[PDB]
């Protein structure tokens, strides 16, 4: 299938080379899987879902977004026209407030809700979780990523916006997930990411059109945008029956685009997250 004027991402993530704008993808789009966007919320009413958001959990006391920034992560996920796998199943885990902040403790509630709330849904191809949020070290927020992963759900999480080495952040730094760094349209490390040796991809990152609260859309940049690309890359290659949670992180490494990227610190994994859809 091909998709055209796709935002940069999306075309992106199906290319050998920067500067195209189409997406090519396999019509199975994700169909079967399920990713838990782990955030603000989603506005599951944005048409753009078409009715394949839900929220499932929320702390607060609402489970709207208030914010937008995890119904734009959940769109480059999965939403009809910014989205990777535009057949997934979308939930919604609400561990950040309306301002996008969120204690520890909620965030740990949260992983642990998802390794158990996934054997409630019908997710036949496997379940991704995308967690676009993080802060300083925390060996207890690892120990929860940790746990998620283990459980059976592939886990993506963004590196940080710090400049800096992601291996000071959580869950960024946990061994066991996939730590996503981002890049701009022309293939250079996002002047804001993290680097390190816990990195373990990069995706599209910088000016990142995806939907918003209101039902509307608008484009942002973030390590938070670069990880929906990789959560919703894995629910897509999970339902082709190309790789599994347990082994879709290393898959993503092992097919990326290599050494395309620009100022790439050295000791910080050159490879960009790629479909391989060969239409």
């Amino acid at each position: 299938a091909a998709q055209t004027n796709a935002p940069w991402g999306l075309a992106r993530i199906s290319s050998t080379s920067p500067g195209t704008s189409t997406y090519y993808y396999d019509e199975s789009a994700g169909q079967g899987s399920c990713v838990y966007v782990i955030d603000t919320g989603i506005e599951a009413s944005h048409p753009e879902f078409e009715g394949r958001a839900q929220m499932v959990k929320t702390y607060y006391y609402s489970s709207r977004d208030g914010n937008g920034h995890g119904t734009h992560c959940a769109g480059t996920v999965g939403s009809r026209t910014y989205g990777v796998a535009k057949k997934t199943q979308l939930f919604g885990v609400k561990v950040l407030d309306d301002n996008g902040s969120g204690q520890y403790s909620t965030i740990i509630a949260g992983m642990d809700f998802v390794a158990s709330d996934k054997n409630n849904r019908n997710c036949p191809k496997g379940v991704v979780a995308s967690l676009s949020l993080g802060g300083g070290y925390s060996s207890s927020v690892n120990s929860a990523a940790a746990r998620l992963q283990s459980s059976g759900v592939m886990v993506a999480v963004a590196a940080g916006n710090n400049n800096a080495d992601a291996r000071n952040y959580s869950p960024a730094s946990e061994p066991s997930v996939c730590t996503v760094g981002a890049s701009d349209r022309y293939d250079r490390r996002s002047s804001f990411s993290n680097y390190g040796s816990v990195l373990d991809i990069f995706g599209p990152g910088t000016d990142i059109l995806s939907t918003w609260i209101g039902g509307s859309t608008r484009s942002i940049s973030g390590t938070s945008m670069a990880t929906p690309h990789v959560a919703g890359l894995a629910a897509y290659l999970m339902t082709l029956g190309k790789t599994t949670a347990a082994s879709a992180c290393r898959y993503i490494a092992d097919t990326a685009n290599k050494g395309d990227l620009s100022n790439i610190p050295f000791g910080t994994v050159n490879l960009l997250a790629y479909n391989n859809y060969q239409a």
